[PDB]
């Protein structure tokens, strides 16, 4: 009952499939983009904007598809977004394949073509590599501010952008090796995206431990524990054998001066807000509350390491060891209600390592999507500090890009000329379909746009979809990182290189 | 309802069936060789070069074919790759028996034909042997870049066979047993090739187990201890009998300092890194982190081993006899995040006797065939080394070799003629087969270079592949190592020797 | 729905049923024997020469075929191959049967008939006992290349017979009783037959213990523990009871000092190498490596019987009896990588009373034949110096045994002569049945050698199966061992009496 | 449960299926093609290389395919073979719209271009007629030689073209009405090819009436009767009335005397050979063999019709009109028997207005395919007289073509130009499927034939297959009719371009 293909049937399937996969995401390249809604098997509602989530949660059959969620994944831990970019220029290379491999050009002709080509291509991406200010903040901004299109939120790209550059630059190390988890992402649905917020520190997710405590506490004197606040019991085994009936209070009154003098230790420490990963005792809470001391239970462990980040304390397993030097500040610790939920926010930090986005907005796609959409900013902006060097985005530098392209394949020639003209030709597809997309005649805009582009000194011209017509790309800053157009792209060619490789498909049906 | 075989009907469906396996794989055979996509009952999508992938993974019935797993599974141990080589031949081996068969050639003359082509071929190995440097690395290099052939990642088998025979080169010992299996292969996927690189020593796939542990330590002092970091239990069942309350607090503390004695010891031997293959105490890991000891948990075995390796450090089991001089050394060891993924690095091993490759790639296709290639490489290299001799390659000597083979023939003459002229015939399709898998004509290629190569003294005028024309093999350096071509040709033939013995096929339907 | 036979019913069912049997079976036979090919309900291969293989592993449904299992087990124990040939004539002498039965010719007369010609065939067996050098390895030897015949290997007969035939003559003990389950055949797969090879002692499939220990110790000191190594626990329940906080340390010190001193005892007998059948603790490999002392774990009973016969080492149970004079000696006792498996080898050792053969091989069904190969010549050798005396083989000799059974059928008369006659005829069917097989004219030898046989005093002339035609079976040294023809023949006939005493078959289908 | 497309579904469907079909099919295509085996739903076997036969037989789902019926039928009555060359040229301008779709160039953009193609087209076909002699028959049957290939009777070619333009030239009207279904193509299987021939006159399937007639009649006297030679009955009921015994034999003489003396009428005639169309009364036999007269029965309309084309006889069907100067002539009229089948042949006809090939052959399928064979070259000769007009063929003109198409599209501009361009694009497959079906580099053919063929004054240069290089068409003799060229080329596109205005399929399942 399974299918087998071979040769030219492995081809048609696996041309015609992932390309079809490319011709159902297409719709969602750039600024003009759409978005899609999916809906699984449990009846679940996710609207996305997101190729991988797209591939992840679509029910994908033909195996040449899931080798696109391996690209995809790839592409989401260097670059983010756009990989729309890298899919739909693999499916005309795919087309392009099959017009060659129509007149039985050899595969292995085609792929050495497109190893020539990815070689060319990296001495044109160092080319075409503009040297921008590796630390100024306002043209990083603008940068940021095309990174914000293709969500319906760029509405708000003056506050947002402001926001995640501002929250890239605070977090900024030595080595480029940041790694932007270390920014936290906080979402509560409510309200609209207006009352979006950066957080110098960190918003917890928990209710105040004792509701004598504390509710505000300016500055804070934090600790951090990761062991329950209760009476220790040891790893032997150990029992009680009571012999007398004064004993019986004489070891409950133990436990409560174990309990007791442990917290007056805690005190001891000068500790006035103190965060525990596990439990706390009820009596525990009990002094505590008389000591003064705010309370936060059952931390989750990632937000016990951004609290370190935040405030500089350091977790610490035995009590007996911590001291006041141990102690990390805060300028404000509050127990605050947002949409009546009451959560512990540890505001105002000093020197934060990390810092939190505090996202409102209507509904959970809302905050989902704004929340991806705070992320894929915040790695391409990561990117942009990590090498200062960019290109202008939009289709236009690919056309500078084949038009040196087309010079290669003709000192090359021959057969080879083949192979590296049409990826070439593939690769103006980018400008084309956003042409499509946007509603105007694709060849009128390449054909003109090319004209005035190639003009040796004319590089940034591209499109204005918004006027719908040539414009220096430039001035309106339409620009991308150059590490999102250099791995996307050559990393997209040479995943398909293995696909063009297939001439034998055994499946088995699941 | 099951199927029965005798005679014959036997002979015709294993000579067919294993023609056919054969069939399907010959495409995958040499530099001009394609690639093949197997997805198994689950649905999961292997992407192959390899035979034995092929074999092992693809639902095999016929008990012949089943056959070919095992010669395939030695041919792994020994040689590694180009085992499509051995099965082509079998295959016509299958077919000129079913010829000599249909004249009712007696089996066993067949076979007494084989053997005696077997010793014969064992003569004409030891004088094709070309005796080479034994430790030239260049030119080993340069057999190492022929043996990255039959792969899309050759483009950079400038970086790879460096890394690949400088690795070889670093574990060569006293005694040829050098077990490749001492060399590691690390795969990330992310990335693309162009990261890959060297590590002499080891990368290990943990995080670091305190999160307030030191990042990086340069000249490391590493101790290696294979049991758990926590208090000590007996073997022998026990338990505490508690009779007065201070008792409570007693042994609470006394696990405090046995523990933290226990800590103070391992801070006696000096080390400033420690490995644990078993779990770490939450105490004992603020403790270490006090003394200023870096900690890796919870390591695997095999990495225990390959850190012993690396650094000289020998695995403790009691700390009491944990001393400096148990100590093994490290140029750097440093916690790393690759892709974003939190590792603990062990690099620049003074003397290391084992060591890693880090490969890189853009999807697990890409580093689980990359790093299929390398393990290949290694293995070719190892035998290269393991007996310093080789032969061209290209099915260039096996021209040479059936051209004695023939003279054999012609001086035993009878019905055994046949029998021996038969293989010798069949010796002949390796460069047939790459011929039309090439494109070109095999008889054109087969006549016309057969003419050429004869010529007593033209032993290395073979087919280059990329010109398309008769070539010198020397010169273009396509050569193979002495044993792969020993041991998988003539075993190839001595395994369906037991096939051609089989007179009754009774198999019953899983 | 079960079927009932009674009288000629069953008759003609157990006879053609058997008959169908060897009629399966028949081709197997002897040196000109093909060989066949059985997969069970699991799907799982199986590659035979073997007649009890092929009868134990084949569904048989007929209860008369399932009494051939019963003969071929003891033919098993005491011959080993060439039950075929007992098979072969037992087919015959249905069919003989058949034919009188189908004149009505009393079944207790063909059974009376065979009985005497059981005595009278005792008596002809003694007779053409023919008295050989008790001792004379060489001449063995050659017996055992005849014994290697029927199988593809025996192209190497020349080392083959050498280590089976010296392994045999190593462990001839006074009485005859000698097992040769006290010589293992040690199967690894990989490399070729070529590589196969003696060991003067015993290979044991395990790894080395802890990586610290020593690989090779030359002139090793072997203890055998069946014991494990751990802190010794008592059969009855006990308890500790801890009321102090230093007893939890002193418990555990004491387990290792209990530890550490049987430790030491284990130094005090001197023991360089020992083997555990049981388990070692974790940190008695660490004190062992400390005291240079090579451990093996786990060790299979059978190999400690093994490990015995070739040190001298004696199995202790209390450590405290050891002592150096319990000690056993090696040549050399080392770890070795066959294949790239661990393993540790007792070599070169003084005098062993067990030797173990290692055979390579490039599949699983090579090691399982040529293994069993091995241990099929290692009885029919075992049987030869059992009784030094031989017969000719390859059916000569039943043409001098079938001359005078006609003889005695002519001496006796009546009916009970075509009893006895129609046994003589059903003895030609060997050579009849390899002649056949050899592709001649069985008519043609029977006739043109029995001409030449009978000739009072030409007993040796039998037939030449590789160049075809009357040849004198001694020069070529085409013998049997007495006891294979004695028991395999006799034994056939004596089991088929009961069959023909049936006379009603009552048979429930499963 | 109907599937339905609209737009790009319907553009997809309709593009690739039509496209599959073509791929099915353009293996058939030239003297270089293959042919193809179809097996109906009752098992019955066709073996075909015409088209239409596939198209008619295959059981076509796809409505776009069954369009293609409709083409290849007209083509058919016009051109007869070839018509492989339009399915392929439409399936590469399926391919190419689907390239200019996929960029939303307006579909009727495409088909304006294909119109404006036709229209320059046929001013390029008007230019490219070559002028030939319009009488010369030998140089007429050098364009039937190239006519009849793609078949494997084209090795007799010497004789088959001589017959077959022999035949047209003989019905030669002065009107070019000339329709070839006036020659007869009669088949008889048995005996091969060699004995295929020429009767200048008519085979008739048919036995001879009476035994006893004269079984050979040189110059014979023909009469064409269509009447049944009976005793007529009235159209009016009628019945008689008998009041006297004599009455019983005078009208059963009436009769005789009816039947008798119409025949003498029709001895009067002077016929001496009468063909019946419907039946002849047992007794007119009689008399009309006593009368000398041979006759045949229950003759077939259509060979009616052409006995009167042969002989000059005109079907009567009152004999009482029936005179001398009604008969017509025949130079033989003879009973034969061919493979034992009796049969009527009228041969060496005066003056013949129709002609009969005989047709021998080893099978049904011979005869079969051979006879069509015949069709075919009779009516692309008759093509040849009728415009006495040629050009090259082989795939050398359309090279012209599309060089002149190419230079159009550059006069023309603007989208326009890629319709055009593209129409030209697709022009050049046909001589790019003969190298590929010729087994050549399809790209080293074009580009080196075009860069010879384009040259100004060298037009004729086309592919030599046989030798496999370029060469001069005209002195091979490689030409076709201008007609074949000009219709099928022309409307194959102009039906296309009612496939392209579809863009909705609502199709119901059968």
């Amino acid at each position: 009952n399974m299918k087998r293909y071979m040769g030219r049937d492995a081809q048609r399937m696996n041309i015609l499939a992932g390309r079809i996969i490319a011709e159902t995401v297409r719709s969602t390249l750039g600024p003009k983009g759409m978005d899609k809604m999916l809906v699984d098997d449990l009846g679940d509602v996710v609207v996305t904007n997101d190729g991988v989530t797209i591939l992840r949660e679509m029910s994908v059959e033909h195996p040449a598809a899931k080798m696109l969620i391996e690209v995809a994944k790839t592409q989401e831990k260097e670059v983010g977004d756009g990989t729309t970019t890298a899919v739909v220029v693999a499916g005309e290379l795919l087309r392009k394949a099959e017009e060659l491999l129509d007149q039985n050009v050899h595969p292995t002709i085609v792929v050495k073509g497109y190893q020539a080509a990815a070689q060319k291509a990296q001495e044109l991406l160092k080319t075409i590599a503009c040297e921008v200010g590796a630390q100024d903040k306002e043209i990083l901004t603008k940068i940021a501010m095309t990174s914000i299109t293709g969500k319906g939120a760029e509405k708000a790209k003056e506050k947002l952008a402001e926001i995640i550059v501002e929250a890239v630059s605070a977090v900024v190390d030595d080595e480029g090796k940041v790694d932007k988890d270390l920014i936290k992402i906080e979402k509560k649905s409510g309200a609209s995206i207006d009352d979006t917020e950066l957080i110098k520190g960190v918003l917890v997710d928990k209710e105040r431990v004792s509701a004598q405590m504390p509710k505000k506490v300016t500055d804070a004197k934090i600790a951090l524990l990761n062991c329950a606040i209760e009476i220790k019991e040891t790893e032997t085994d150990a029992e009680i054998r009571i012999t007398d009936p004064a004993k019986l209070m004489e070891f409950i009154e133990q436990e409560e001066k174990m309990l007791k003098d442990m917290v007056a230790e805690i005190k001891a420490s000068g500790a006035n807000v103190l965060f525990c990963q596990k439990g706390i005792d009820d009596l525990a809470q009990h002094y505590l509350a008389k000591e003064g001391i705010v309370a936060a239970r059952r931390v989750k462990k990632s937000d016990m390491e951004k609290l370190a980040k935040a405030t500089g304390a350091n977790v610490i397993t035995n009590i007996k060891d911590l001291s006041a030097q141990d102690l990390g500040d805060a300028g404000l610790v509050e127990e605050r209600k947002i949409s009546g939920d009451s959560m512990i926010f540890v505001e105002e930090c000093k020197h934060p390592k990390a810092v939190t986005m505090l996202i409102r907005g209507t509904t959970e796609h809302v905050i989902e999507e704004v929340a991806r959409a705070v992320d894929d900013a915040v790695g391409v902006v990561g990117c942009t500090i990590e090498d200062g060097r960019i290109v202008s985005g939009g289709g236009s530098t690919e056309v500078e890009l084949s038009m040196k392209l087309r010079e290669y394949a003709e000192g090359i020639s021959g057969r080879e000329q083949l192979a590296v003209r049409a990826f070439a030709d593939a690769l103006e597809v980018i400008p084309r379909t956003l042409a499509e997309n946007a509603g105007l005649d694709a060849i009128e805009i390449l054909v003109k746009v090319r004209a005035a582009h190639a003009s040796n000194g004319n590089k940034c011209a591209g499109l204005n979809v918004f006027t719908g017509a040539v414009e220096d790309m430039c001035e309106n800053g339409v620009v991308e990182p150059l590490r999102v157009k250099t791995q996307a792209i050559q990393s997209a060619a040479e995943s398909t290189e293995m696909l063009l490789r297939i001439d034998d498909v055994i499946a088995a049906e699941k």
